[PDB]
């Protein structure tokens, strides 16, 4: 069922993984040398083994494969804020989203991901050398479909109407606020991500001026705590991310 | 556009919301009586009055209108968990997912949401008025569609097969793991939400068990500050939501 | 033995209570009247009983028990703030502290318990009716041996010298901070108690200006989470108390 | 005034610390050799030069110094964890501990700091190695004079009656729980600290078990969050120490 060109998740027997393009070369590895033309004609679930005859496993990439496994220019939204972004915005299959910061494409393949093969991305950059390698993720991803970069600086102006959602990880979302009135659905939402204490009360103010186009706004943080469970002790692990940033929603009108 | 028997969100001068289907009749409030009538024909974006002269703005509901309005039971899954489901299980449009533990239909609701009018979600469920209570949320919110609720054991087994992902907020998850590792495609979630340390001690010892079923499991906890941020003063708000559950993920071998 | 004048604790079946000065009068209680004279030529560790039979075990008061039970005009500086205080800054039994929010006593209850009968904590404030309240407060703990109210504008100046520490929750420690630099030994803590972002941005403000006075500041926040612990379950309380402060720590040179 | 034989601290240029005993010889540095024979006869806050230019000041050595240098191999109970224990319980100048995992002393330590000259720490210990660190740690920092080292194991029992608070760092506190029952004063404090769910779930076990010695049992977990204040930028350092241990505080009857 696999054919050449297709994308595939090899696990190795650590559970490490390898998001790879099948095709007649050989990869090398920790534990040997995979022949990916083996692959061809395989089906998912099945494996193929590395010349000293470990064991691979052959998975459907999903998502969180490609968000894990993607060139990052660090850093990125994290899962987590990526997360309540989706949550508590609603952000829905079908919806329509201008997004500002593409970096990466991080946040764009997570947005891009919820919205569907239906739905449009379109995001704003205005670092060239970012909007090229943010492209190649996408397309990397198969989001080539949903997903439009715009070299263009969202200060300036949003040229799109009807949006859904504004969501926006730049150095001054406030800049935006005006912009987005404009642009978004009634009932649409506005969402920043901000590291600092700073940006949000820049922010929260911009959206107190506005207050005939926005809802009361909100701002949240989210902490993610692992749990190293074991035979006896069961305890939260030592150290966690504490913070990556802040995230304020606001309704419109 | 707003026809008789659509749904529609009236957002009043404070903010408050209010899930109404347009018919003809008289909806009493703390400011006014409406005529609901008057909504029909008109597009969303708009406004109508009330006997007091107090306006009453008409949006699209959206799935956080619905997760805020509907009928509940006690205890819920809090949109933050089912987040983070979401983010680290990959949940995508289009998905088949399996979860017990419908109750209310809060989770049921959102997962609806995610995996679209193409995906699936079937939910088990031993408690014959729950079962019901949640099937009259789907069918309000209009997930109808892609929602099956069955009332039955789910320890007796999942019939469904080449799931994605196995979603459980019931008291015993451990005895869903062999089930779901026959279950789910390769490469597909086990997830669950458990409220105790003690319930994740005994899942991670049957996942522990099924080792050469599921990679490395992980158990997360997930917490939520809102910040009351003022034109003098920005502090996290003084009281929060600190534990609803643990999260538990392991994908299939 | 215990006689009239004393005070003393008295706990009930359910675990609650009664901070209670000893004397001829009867104190009325959920579980019924107590004769408080016949708290007299008893011991602690004994116990009296209501006219309803109910038992009442009487205990020595401790510092908790007094900071647990006063009269506030709430919300204090918390005991987890005042515990991190006094860790981090050192504070040490028979310290020479200045304070300024004497406030309710709570903090200064709390340090002098610290520092000691021999130890002092000299106590500014700007308002007669919160010096009257708080002197009640540290007499009625015993206290009045070692605090000193001066009923006097800190921002104005430290009229004490070779301080040990100079600990503060007020709206603007920034404008103590000379004053803070002249009146502390070498190595003395300056420490400020700030509810707000805004209140550290200021503070840090100042301290950068006088680097030459003072080591780099540390600010931290202190989260305090309760279990729920049951034979069955046990998890973290659904509930806590997210914020109270941040606490900026600065030694002198 | 600083005689030989004293202890003193030495801040340099960047703010690291040195806490030394003050005798003639040219002490090896990063700076250049220091030659401590200019300090002797020096007061606090003055300064004192190596060869290469640089300015080293002289402080008086303060709780905060000893715990900072002491030789600390073993993995330590926290400075925040030590400042509940304190808070919670109600630790005051002269009262009488039995605490048990002496470990490397800075448990010990601290409390000894906080129950002053008059106060009285038996600390138990089945490790020589460690003893024999903990009792040349305590003496360093001066000590000797209130806490005692018993090479005896806390479960066959506590010598000691009367006691304010036993204060335990150990795998299995529920074994001390009994003994605890007969040594603590009415209305004194059992401590316990705990890394693991599984260690608290059977102490809570046990104190239910001695529900006629001891009032309902409460159990806190405590996470202290550094700020990162720059001037354009505040925000919560990005990482920080999440879990060290839970600590579970009981009043004797
Ligand atoms: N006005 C604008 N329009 C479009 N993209 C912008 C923009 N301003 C910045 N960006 C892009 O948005 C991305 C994130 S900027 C980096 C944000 C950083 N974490 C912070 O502390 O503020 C970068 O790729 C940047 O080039
Ligand atoms: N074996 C089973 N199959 C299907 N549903 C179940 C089930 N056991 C419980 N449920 C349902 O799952 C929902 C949540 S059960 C309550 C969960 C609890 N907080 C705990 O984990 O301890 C209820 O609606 C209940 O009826
Ligand atoms: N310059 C100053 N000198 C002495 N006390 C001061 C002061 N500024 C404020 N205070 C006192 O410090 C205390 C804390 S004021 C900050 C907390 C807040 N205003 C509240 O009341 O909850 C108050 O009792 C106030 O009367
Ligand atoms: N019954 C007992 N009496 C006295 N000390 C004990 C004891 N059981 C353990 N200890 C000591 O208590 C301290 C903490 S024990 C818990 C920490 C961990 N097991 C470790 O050693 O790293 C150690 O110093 C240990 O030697």
């Amino acid at each position: 069922m696999i054919r050449e060109g297709d994308k595939v998740v090899l696990v190795d027997p650590r559970g490490k993984r390898y998001l790879i393009t099948v095709s007649k070369r050989d990869f090398h590895t920790d534990l040997g040398i995979l022949k990916l033309e083996e692959i061809i004609g395989r089906n998912f679930g099945e494996a193929i083994k590395s010349h000293k005859g470990h064991e691979f496993k052959i998975l459907r990439p999903r998502i969180v494969d490609y968000l894990d496994k993607m060139k990052r220019g660090p850093q990125i939204v994290h899962p987590k804020d990526a997360a309540l972004i989706v949550a508590y915005a609603g952000i829905s299959p079908g919806d329509f989203i201008v997004e500002a910061g593409v970096g990466s494409g991080a946040l764009t393949l997570f947005l891009a991901n919820i919205v569907g093969p239906e739905g449009r991305v379109v995001s704003y950059e205005i670092r060239e050398d970012f909007a090229k390698l943010a492209w190649e993720n996408i397309k990397w991803a198969g989001f080539d479909d949903r997903v439009t970069i715009k070299l263009k600086d969202i200060y300036e102006g949003i040229e799109e109407e009807n949006v859904d959602h504004v969501i926006l990880d730049l150095p001054q979302p406030e800049r935006v606020v005006e912009h987005a009135a404009k642009a978004l659905k009634p009932g649409g939402f506005f969402v920043a991500y901000t590291p600092c204490s700073n940006q949000v009360m820049r922010l929260h103010e911009k959206l107190r001026e506005f207050k005939d186009y926005f809802m009361k706004p909100r701002t949240i943080n989210v902490l993610v705590f692992d749990q190293e469970v074991k035979k006896e002790c069961m305890r939260p692990r030592t150290t966690a991310l504490v913070h990556t940033g802040y995230i304020t929603f606001a309704r419109r009108i």
